[PDB]
């Protein structure tokens, strides 16, 4: 459902824990490679914990992968995203969804 390749490594050491939020830069972008989404066009990390449905589940088990400093692109089939729906007006149905993540830091 996900599929991690690393950018650039991380520390290998400190990795998300019960109760800790993730402090993250991403970029989106489908599998043409054009981009849907990105926190460094906003200049906003995005900040979210583990464990809650706070993010689709690619996510979930790709970022608890991930050591801090580590840049990682993640390759997400539907059911890991956004499934047969997509989102309105951003991701289509069916779509298998690319992310580069950068953990920043966890708090
Ligand atoms: C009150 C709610 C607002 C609230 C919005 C934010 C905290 C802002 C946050 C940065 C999201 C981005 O805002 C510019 C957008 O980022 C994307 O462009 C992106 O790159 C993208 O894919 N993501 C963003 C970065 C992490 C991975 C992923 C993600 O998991 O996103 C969450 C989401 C929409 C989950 C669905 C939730 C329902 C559930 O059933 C589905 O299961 C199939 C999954 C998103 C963090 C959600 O948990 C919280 C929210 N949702 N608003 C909704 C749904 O309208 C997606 C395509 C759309 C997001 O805008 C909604």
């Amino acid at each position: 459902g996900v599929q991690v390749e690393t950018i650039s490594p991380g520390d290998g050491r400190t990795f998300p824990k019960r109760g800790q939020t993730c402090v993250v830069h991403y970029t989106g972008m489908l599998e043409d490679g054009k981009k849907f989404d990105s926190s460094r066009d906003r200049n906003k990390p995005f900040k979210f914990m583990l464990g809650k449905q706070e993010v689709i589940r690619g996510w979930e088990e790709g970022v608890a992968q991930m050591s801090v400093g580590q840049r990682a692109k993640l390759t997400i089939s539907p059911d890991y995203a956004y499934g047969a729906t997509g989102h309105p007006g951003i991701i289509p149905p069916h779509a298998t969804l690319v992310f580069d993540v950068e953990l920043l830091k966890l708090e």
